[PDB]
Parts: C-alpha cells; sequence; structure tokens
C-alpha cells in the first residue's frame, strides 16, 4: 500500500501546482500516494499535473462545492496509512513525510507540525479542550491524520466553508484522538475572506462544540480568548453552564487561568 496519501485540491493552480507536487515527490523514505482533486480548472492545471504522471498520481477533475468538498473526495479515496492535505500553492519541507511515518509507526493518530506563513511561524495553540473555544490549534496543511482517525471522526462539514478544518479538529479532540505536535516546520503556506464571515463561522463552530451557548456567549468567549473584548463574564458562563459538560469546564480552565 502506501505510508502517506497527499490530497491536493486545485482550481486554476497552474502557477504553482508544479512546485507543490515537487515538494511531495522528492520526499525520501516513504511510499506516497498523490490524489489531485481538481474542480474543473479551465487553465493548464491538469496538463501540468499529468506532466509528472507517476504511477502513484490520481487525477480527479470535476465541478465540486468547494475546497472542503474536494478534500472529502480525496480523503475517501486515500489508501495511505496517513493522510495529509496540501494546497497547490503550499509546499512540504524536506523529510516531513518520513517524520510523519516515524511518529505514525508508534501509534499516533494525528501528526501535526509547524507552519511558515510569509516567513513567520504560525502562532499555534495546543491540541486540547481550550481549542474548542478557539480556532484550529495548528495549520491544517501541517496536519496528518491516519485512516482510523478519519474513520472515527468523519469527513469535513460542508456547511463550514472557511472553518471546516477547525471544526474537524475540534471533533478529533472531542473524539479523544491522539495527537503528536512536532516542533518543526512541515509546510510553507502561500499568502497570494471578509472578517465578519470568519467570525460568524468560528462562533457557529464553538456552538457546535457546546450547543448550550447562545451566539453572543460563543462570541464573548471567542473575543475573550482572542483579546478583542473584556473577560468579566467568563465566571458567569462557567457557572451558568458548568453542570452541562466537564469538557466545557476543562476548556475554560485551560483558556482563562484567572
Ligand atoms: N478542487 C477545488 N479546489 C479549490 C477550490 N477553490 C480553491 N481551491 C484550491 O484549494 C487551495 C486553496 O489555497 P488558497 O489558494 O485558497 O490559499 C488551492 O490549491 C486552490 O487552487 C475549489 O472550489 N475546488
Amino acid at each position: 500500500e502506501f505510508d502517506i496519501t497527499v490530497v491536493i485540491p486545485t482550481f486554476k493552480a497552474e502557477k504553482t501546482v508544479g512546485q507543490c507536487l515537487e515538494s511531495v515527490l522528492s520526499q525520501q523514505g516513504v511510499s506516497t500516494e498523490i490524489i489531485v482533486v481538481d474542480g474543473g480548472s479551465p487553465d493548464a492545471t491538469i496538463s501540468i499535473v499529468q506532466s509528472f504522471s507517476s504511477t502513484n498520481l490520481t487525477i480527479i477533475s470535476e465541478p465540486d462545492r468547494g475546497i472542503y468538498d474536494a478534500i472529502n473526495k480525496g480523503v475517501s479515496r486515500a489508501q495511505g496509512g496517513m493522510i495529509g492535505v496540501l494546497g497547490a500553492d503550499d509546499v512540504y519541507k524536506p523529510n516531513v513525510l518520513s517524520v510523519v511515518k516515524e511518529n505514525a509507526s508508534r501509534g499516533v493518530e494525528i501528526v501535526a507540525g509547524l507552519t511558515l506563513i510569509d516567513g513567520q511561524l504560525r502562532a499555534d495553540e495546543q491540541y486540547r479542550p481550550a481549542a474548542l473555544i478557539s480556532g484550529i490549534p495548528f495549520g491544517h496543511n501541517a496536519m496528518f491524520a491516519s485512516q482510523e482517525a478519519y474513520r472515527k471522526v468523519g469527513l469535513y462539514d460542508l456547511a463550514y466553508r472557511i472553518c471546516a478544518d477547525a471544526e474537524w479538529v475540534h471533533r478529533a479532540i472531542k473524539s479523544d484522538i491522539s495527537c503528536r505536535k512536532v516542533e518543526q516546520v512541515f509546510v510553507e503556506f502561500g499568502t497570494e475572506s471578509n472578517p465578519e464571515e470568519i467570525i460568524a463561522e468560528a462562533c457557529s463552530v464553538i456552538q457546535r462544540n457546546f450547543p448550550f451557548l447562545l451566539k453572543e456567549e460563543a462570541k464573548y468567549l471567542l473575543y475573550g480568548v482572542r483579546g478583542w473584548g473584556e473577560t468579566s463574564r467568563i465566571e458567569q458562563i462557567l457557572r451558568k453552564y458548568g453542570h452541562e459538560s466537564v469538557l466545557f469546564v476543562t476548556a475554560l480552565q485551560e483558556a482563562f487561568p484567572a
């Protein structure tokens, strides 16, 4: 079979899909499956992907309902023990896939690494209940999840077009999926959405973790942890809902130590 499966969603990615695939095919010490899920690109995207044409490259090209819909197609078709997602304008760093296989050999379900964005490290958080009241704890492209992890968590929720990665990881946390965080850069993200749109999805994700929360309550927790608002009502929300979930108590204790 394969150690790794790399799912690459693409739509009009002729500028960079080459560099993307180069960073995957040069990975040493691993048998890797590449699944390019194209959304019906009208440009030279498909012909560039076919230029490589390795025996381990599968090309899907058809209209889809978004990045996460295309991801879901690739994940379902993956045959490698560990599955990563790489944007066509991202690149893995050298030796990353071998590190993923190394950690996967010891039984870890999720292997996540650091993320380089415009020459700076992504400000990652911890894979822990506190993440449930914030965003995705690490860069999504820096994440690798085993077949078993996906079988037990499921696919990405297409109702979330921006924060579906955070919503999947929060479910992985809620599912008690093991995670190893590697303090090394896995991915170099490419920088070339309306804030309210993201804030709306983030709050909705938080409510999906803790349905007993209203919109403003989730937003107040979001703004409180993110530093955009005051944290005077944090104690009221713990008492108001503490009895509902120990996870919610744990998430608040980790996030707001005072
Ligand atoms: N298959 C598919 N890929 C998409 C769609 N929209 C964006 N992508 C791809 O998903 C990745 C997103 O990276 P971005 O360019 O947004 O940083 C890129 O590889 C981009 O081409 C889509 O609707 N369908």
